[PDB]
């Protein structure tokens, strides 16, 4: 198929593999900028112009996996590890609502030692605050993500990674894919709303691989989608190898909202490593979500799954503004609620 024709299935909502293979397979110009267009006003369309703000708390860096792509990796002696305290976590959380933020995200590595009553206890202080609590710590029990959605927890964010069961195993060797997807089935049954989401560029990762990424988002319907380009981390063993492509993870989060055309998309902070000003391109090639670092000094410093974070030098309070400055000069307005997904059912 040519662009044009490509572009026209797209339109039509005829989501094959092949229109999707051609589309992440053509690389002219044209092309690329009649899909991102199409992607922006699928955006606008469906989710409007509020751009929600999620909090983020990054408030362990211990982790018990092993991913090969991670700077939190355990086999990482090259690192300081940190635990916030519960209470630090807590008036943590009440100052980015202070700010203004209508969703605190939790994340940590796999770090045992809070699992599960400790996130227990810090999830119902937050909710009393009367925002939306998102949680990503990982691989745990049913039994752990039970109690976390009995102390409130809204959303779970747990990335598939990627779709590929080998090339996941050989990333993730502590665990599956069919692991990872068993828990996103698991969020979703529980009433979490549950976000997915993968790397691009991972090393081994084909094109093939990114149409199934694809379709494994648009079979599962997933409420949320993260989608970043993989950046190598020098203490890891993916060190040497290359980084993804900004355009191509570009593309990805373009037909992403073209294939789900209801759901939360962040513009990731990866996209704002690799490119200068990738978060704001990103908000203007489908996504509608932004995530501002909320982890305090000392601690931001230590939390880099991979090199070059853009918020480690600003001040503990610098992003929530930031994003607000960014919003508003892309012409677009804050999420005045929780900012959950608005379902549009349709054909
Ligand atoms: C129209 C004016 C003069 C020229 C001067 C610098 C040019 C931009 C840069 O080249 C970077 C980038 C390259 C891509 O290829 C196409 C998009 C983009 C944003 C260009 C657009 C345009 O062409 C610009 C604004
Ligand atoms: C600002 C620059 C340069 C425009 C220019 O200056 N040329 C005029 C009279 S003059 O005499 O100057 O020729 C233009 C050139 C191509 C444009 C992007 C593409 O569309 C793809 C995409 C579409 C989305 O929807 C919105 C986001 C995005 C990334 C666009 C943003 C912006 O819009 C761009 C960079
Ligand atoms: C935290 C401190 C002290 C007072 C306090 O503890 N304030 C709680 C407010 C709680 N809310 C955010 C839910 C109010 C919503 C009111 S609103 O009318 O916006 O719906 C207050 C005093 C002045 C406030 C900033 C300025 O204003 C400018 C700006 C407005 C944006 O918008 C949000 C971001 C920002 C930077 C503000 C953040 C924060 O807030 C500040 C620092
Ligand atoms: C100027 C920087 C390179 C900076 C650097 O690292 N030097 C390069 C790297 C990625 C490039 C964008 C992407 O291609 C997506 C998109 C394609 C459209 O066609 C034109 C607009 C847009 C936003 C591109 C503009 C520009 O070209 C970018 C920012
Ligand atoms: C306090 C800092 C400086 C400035 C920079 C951008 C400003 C926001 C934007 O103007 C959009 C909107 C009006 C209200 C809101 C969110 C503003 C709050 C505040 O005024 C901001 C955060
Ligand atoms: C929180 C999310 O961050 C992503 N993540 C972890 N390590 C890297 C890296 N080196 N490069 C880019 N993204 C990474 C994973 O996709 C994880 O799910
Ligand atoms: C810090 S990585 C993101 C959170 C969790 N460790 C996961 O891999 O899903
Ligand atoms: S990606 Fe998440 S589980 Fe894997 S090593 Fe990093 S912190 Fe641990
Ligand atoms: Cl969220
Ligand atoms: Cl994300
Ligand atoms: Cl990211």
């Amino acid at each position: 198929m040519t662009g044009r024709e490509i572009l026209e299935k797209l339109e039509r909502r005829e989501f094959t593999r092949e229109v999707l293979k051609e589309a992440l397979s053509i690389n002219d110009r044209g092309f690329n900028e009649a899909l991102f267009k199409l992607a922006d006003e699928i955006r606008r369309k469906y989710v409007g112009d509020e751009v929600h703000i999620r909090a983020i708390i990054e408030f362990s860096n211990v982790c018990r996996k092993n991913c090969l792509y991670c700077g939190l990796r355990r086999d990482n002696k090259n690192l300081k590890r940190y635990r916030m305290t519960p209470e630090e976590i807590v008036e943590r959380a009440r100052l980015a609502v202070q700010f203004g933020a209508k969703t605190i995200v939790l994340q940590s590595g796999e770090d045992p030692y809070x699992m599960p009553d400790v996130i227990s206890d810090i999830v119902k202080e937050i909710k009393k605050m009367g925002v939306a609590v998102t949680l990503s710590l990982g691989e745990w029990p049913r039994e752990y993500y039970e109690k976390w959605k009995e102390a409130g927890a809204d959303r779970y964010l747990l990335r598939h990674e990627t779709a590929n069961p080998v090339l996941h195993r050989k990333l993730r060797p502590d665990t599956s894919f069919e692991n990872r997807l068993n828990c996103l089935l698991t969020l979703k049954e529980l009433g979490y709303e549950t976000g997915a989401g993968s790397m691009v560029g991972l090393p081994g990762q084909t094109i093939d691989d990114l149409v199934d990424d694809l379709l494994f988002l648009k079979e599962h319907d997933f409420d949320m989608v993260g989608i970043g380009p993989f950046i190598p981390h020098p203490d890891t063993p993916l060190a040497n190898e290359k980084k993804g492509d900004f355009t191509l993870t570009l593309k990805m989060v373009a037909l992403t909202r073209i294939l789900l055309p209801d759901s939360n998309i962040p513009a990731t902070t990866a996209m704002g490593t690799i490119v200068p000003g990738g978060r704001e391109i990103t908000l203007r090639c489908g996504a509608n979500v932004i995530m501002p670092n909320w982890t305090p000094s000392p601690y931001r410093q230590l939390y880099q799954l991979y090199p070059g974070k853009i918020c480690v030098f600003e001040k503990d309070t610098a992003c929530i503004p930031c994003v607000m400055k960014m919003i508003e000069l892309l012409g677009r307005k804050p999420g005045r609620d929780w900012g959950g997904r608005k379902r549009v059912f349709e054909t």
